[PDB]
DNA sequence: GATTTGATCGATTGAGCCTTCCAGTCCTTCGGGACTGGAATTTTTTTGTTCGGAGAACTATAATGGGAGCTGTCACGGATGCA
């Protein structure tokens, strides 16, 4: 099998367990892979960092589930990747120029 | 609820550490799928012998008419063949 094949299976790997507190690890226990090989092949194909790409939709989820529904982001802090509601706030402003109260409220 | 700061899990990746994925080439080895001579075997028809079989003429005292066990009791009738 080559390699192409696998980065597709990785990410049909990733975007149906996003609700789960899920890490690289157990990612590297079902490829079966070492937890270093992950991340040097995401570079040859994407050109970006696949251990901040599973952190990155813990934000954009979040960018629809604290949209969509009326759930508190202090839960959001435990569940999708983080301890305390002061780091989570902290890769909006990164990513998408934006905090997350006033990303609701811009219709 | 929005942000400011210290260090540390992870690992931005960079090199550095190690055999297999598999086209099938080829190998010496060997009984199968090619039909075969030659040698054995067993009938399958063929040849022949010969004992019984079986067909056949002849048998010269004189012998000159059978019945031979039948039909033992149906009676009514419809045409018949005489008369």
């Amino acid at each position: 099998m080559s390699h192409q094949k696998i980065i597709q299976d990785l990410i049909a790997w990733i975007d149906e367990h996003i609700d789960q507190p899920l890490n690289i690890d157990v990612v590297a226990k079902k490829s079966g892979y070492s937890k270093w090989y992950l991340q040097r092949m995401f570079r040859t194909v994407t050109h970006q960092t696949l251990g901040d790409y599973i952190r990155q939709r813990r934000l954009l989820l979040a960018a629809v589930e604290l949209r969509t529904t009326e759930r508190p982001i202090f839960d959001i802090a435990m569940d999708l990747g983080y301890v305390s509601q002061q780091t989570f706030s902290r890769v909006f402003r990164r990513q998408f120029d934006r905090t997350p109260s006033d990303y609701r409220h811009r219709l």
